[PDB]
Parts: C-alpha cells; structure tokens; sequence
C-alpha cells in the first residue's frame, strides 16, 4: 500500500496508479516569471460563513477536517470556476523540518506546509462522481511559513493528540475555516490532479500567493502525528508531501499582475 517511505513513496506510485505519469499531474514548480497574469479571471468567492465541521479523522497520511457536504454551506466559486463547489474536507502536507513540507513550490521555493481546502462540483451529485470528471474538484492551496501562530489553526494543533495515530478520530464541530485564511486572494491557477493516490486528473487548483504563518510549536504539533496505528511500531507522520511534477502541456495563469 502507498505511502511516503523509501519503498513505497512517490517514486513507486505509478506502479499502482499509472496516472502518475500523466498529462495533467500535481504539484508542480509555479514559475511567477512564466505565469501570465489574465485579466478575465474573476475574484474568487470563498463563501464559508455557513460552515459545518464535523470530524477530524487521522487517516494514516493526513489528518481531514471533514465537513458536511450535503447542502451548499461552505462553497467556492468565481475565480476560474463555473459552478459551484462544495467544501468537503481540508488536510495538510508538511516537512521534517521547516525547510521542506509544500507540495507546490514558487520558482523552485518550498515551504513549510501546505494546506488543501477540498471542494467538489455540485453538478456530479456526490465526491466520488466529481474526482471522475476534469472539473470535477476545485482545491484551494494555502502555503505555510513559519513564523507567528496562527490563532485560527490553534484549535486543530489542540486535537491532535486525540488522534495521534491512523484510524483515530475526534468530533471536531463548529470549525470556522475562514480562521486559515490569508489576507488576501491573489492566485495563480492551472488545471492537475490529486495529489495523492488515485492521481485523478479532475482538478482545478487555485494556489494562493500570499503564505499564512504558524508557529514553529504548531508545526512541531503536527510533526508528532503517526502514520502507524496504534499499537504499531512508532513512525512519524512527516514529509507527506508530493515533490513537484512536469508541467507538460499546461500554462499557469496568475489573477495579479
Ligand atoms: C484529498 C482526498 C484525496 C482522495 C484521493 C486520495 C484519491 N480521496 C479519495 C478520493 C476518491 C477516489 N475514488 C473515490 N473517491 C479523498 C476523500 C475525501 C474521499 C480526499
Ligand atoms: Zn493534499
């Protein structure tokens, strides 16, 4: 099964999952020099104030803050969207050390962690349909640097001890996303996949240029995670992360001059 050690990390991927190598893969190197501003892109729409959180899960190469679904509560649109897409969950990527952690990188740069905001076209009805589908899913990547806490992560670092290894999970309610936010929503946006298995290309990815800072206690919270079970030998959940893949065929646009 697929992880992030030596023998099984993302080097052996595309065994299981041949979309590894394909067309449309993330993350990648957003190159601020070749990314072309477009004027037509819209402000995005980052409507979260109906929110409902319910659970953090560890499920063994992340922890997901899950949220209900099933009406239009916490939803995305505008930007380089048509539609509307419902937020399902958020996770994180992150490093061993502060150096290492992002999955995107900016001109070659890596940060410390990089946060997913998961959400899925209304259209298909459910999660599963819209991963089948090219526009099936919009995340909204956030850098992190480490620096100043960020007061809206601290009731995530809070839990984590509840669900330090896969499997465990924890009753998470009343979560305000909007808590993990940067100032501003200046983005760059190109179209890729998961980031994880199965790969599926049915991703529109907004990454936000502005970075949020955490604390380096926060980080370190993070880094005591496990990817064992429990009552399984001891390793830690770091270095979760996907090194950047091939542009291939696509351009990065950029909503900022
Ligand atoms: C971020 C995320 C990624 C995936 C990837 C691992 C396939 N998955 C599994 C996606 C999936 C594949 N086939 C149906 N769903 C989920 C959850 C919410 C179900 C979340
Ligand atoms: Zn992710």
């Amino acid at each position: 099964h697929w992880g992030y050690g030596k023998h099984n990390g993302p080097e052996h991927w595309h065994k299981d999952f041949p979309i590894a190598k394909g067309e449309r893969q993330s993350p990648v190197d957003i190159d601020t020099h070749t990314a072309k501003y477009d004027p037509s892109l819209k402000p995005l729409s980052v409507s979260y104030d109906q929110a409902t959180s319910l659970r953090i899960l560890n499920n063994g190469h992340a922890f997901n803050v899950e949220f209900d679904d099933s009406q239009d509560k916490a939803v995305l649109k505008g930007g380089p969207l048509d539609g509307t897409y419902r937020l399902i969950q958020f996770h994180f990527h992150w490093g061993s050390l502060d150096g290492q952690g992002s999955e995107h990188t900016v001109d070659k740069k890596k940060y410390a962690a990089e946060l997913h905001l998961v959400h899925w076209n209304t259209k298909y009805g459910d999660f599963g349909k819209a991963v089948q589908q090219p526009d099936g899913l919009a995340v909204l990547g956030i850098f992190l640097k480490v620096g100043s806490a960020k007061p809206g992560l601290q009731k995530v670092v809070d839990v984590l001890d509840s669900i330090k290894t896969k499997g465990k999970s924890a009753d998470f309610t009343n979560f305000d996303p909007r808590g993990l936010l940067p100032e501003s929503l200046d983005y760059w946006t190109y179209p890729g996949s998961l980031t994880t298995p199965p790969l599926l290309e049915c991703v529109t990815w907004i990454v936000l240029k502005e970075p949020i800072s955490v604390s380096s206690e926060q980080v370190l919270k993070f880094r005591k995670l496990n990817f064992n079970g429990e009552g399984e030998p001891e390793e830690l959940m770091v270095d979760n992360w996907r090194p950047a893949q091939p542009l291939k065929n696509r351009q990065i646009k950029a909503s900022f001059k």
